[PDB]
């Protein structure tokens, strides 16, 4: 016990803990694709990801990262409406008990049944722990997910699901390629905002692909296959693991596409 998704410490009761869960800049939220301004001043994202070293997946008891070498500028983020480079540190999925949920953000209040983030850190930060605490700290590249075809760049991770069922398990997980998981376009909106969980730090520019990728229901079956609690604790099945749309208050979200 800590916070986390259940009734008792789910997303409602996270601001007693961490009171900036009610800040101006939280995250996730609506994407409203009629109010997004587009901005031919936006550059094209420039995801260089061809370097990148994955080294281990983890369920942390909230989701399952899989985390990347980030000592050397391997696979970086840059371009779009970011100033410098980020660098990948880790990536993570939120998804639903149920195809019809489960996306942090949701575009004309439609919800998807996955999302993926690729979170990166502002080299100029010199690390994590430093950017998350800079208001431009970090960058996550938020990827919807769709049930129909199976993303076969995805099965390696949902095949190794088996082995980290439980809290605080770890597997080696090395030579992933991020790559193929990416839609065909780098059509995007951004706007600036907050880790969506706690310490719900508001350190994110938040860059939120318009294309979703599409996954089998098999595949997204695998997700929901995972444990919330540790090994030999009460099965809580790892599901609904989402913050829901948080008030945009006064923050403009941006397209880079017309
Ligand atoms: N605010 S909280 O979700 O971190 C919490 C911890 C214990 C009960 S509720
Ligand atoms: N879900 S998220 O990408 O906003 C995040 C939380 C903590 C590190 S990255
Ligand atoms: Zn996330």
């Amino acid at each position: 016990h800590h916070w986390g998704y259940g009734k008792h410490n789910g997303p409602e009761h996270w601001h007693k803990d961490f009171p900036i869960a009610k800040g101006e800049r939280q995250s996730p939220v609506d994407i409203d694709t009629h109010t997004a301004k587009y901005d031919p001043s936006l550059k094209p994202l420039s995801v260089s990801y061809d370097q990148a070293t994955s080294l281990r997946i983890l369920n942390n008891g909230h989701a399952f990262n899989v985390e990347f070498d980030d000592s050397q500028d391997k696979a970086v983020l840059k371009g779009g409406p970011l100033d410098g480079t980020y660098r990948l540190i880790q990536f993570h999925f939120h998804w639903g008990s149920l195809d019809g949920q489960g996306s942090e953000h949701t575009v004309d209040k439609k919800k998807y049944a996955a999302e993926l983030h690729l979170v990166h850190w502002n080299t100029k930060y010199g690390d994590f722990g430093k950017a998350v605490q800079q208001p431009d700290g970090l960058a996550v590249l938020g990827i919807f997910l769709k049930v129909g075809s199976a993303k076969p760049g995805l099965q390696k991770v949902v095949d190794v699901l088996d082995s980290i069922k439980t809290k605080g398990k770890s597997a080696d997980f090395t030579n992933f390629d991020p790559r193929g998981l990416l839609p065909e376009s780098l059509d995007y909106w951004t706007y600036p905002g907050s880790l969506t969980t706690p310490p719900l730090l508001e350190c994110v520019t938040w860059i939120v692909l318009k294309e979703p990728i599409s996954v089998s229901s098999e595949q997204v079956l695998k997700f929901r296959k995972l444990n919330f609690n540790g090994e030999g604790e009460p099965e809580e099945l790892m599901v609904d693991n989402w913050r829901p749309a948080q008030p945009l208050k006064n923050r403009q979200i941006k397209a880079s596409f017309k």
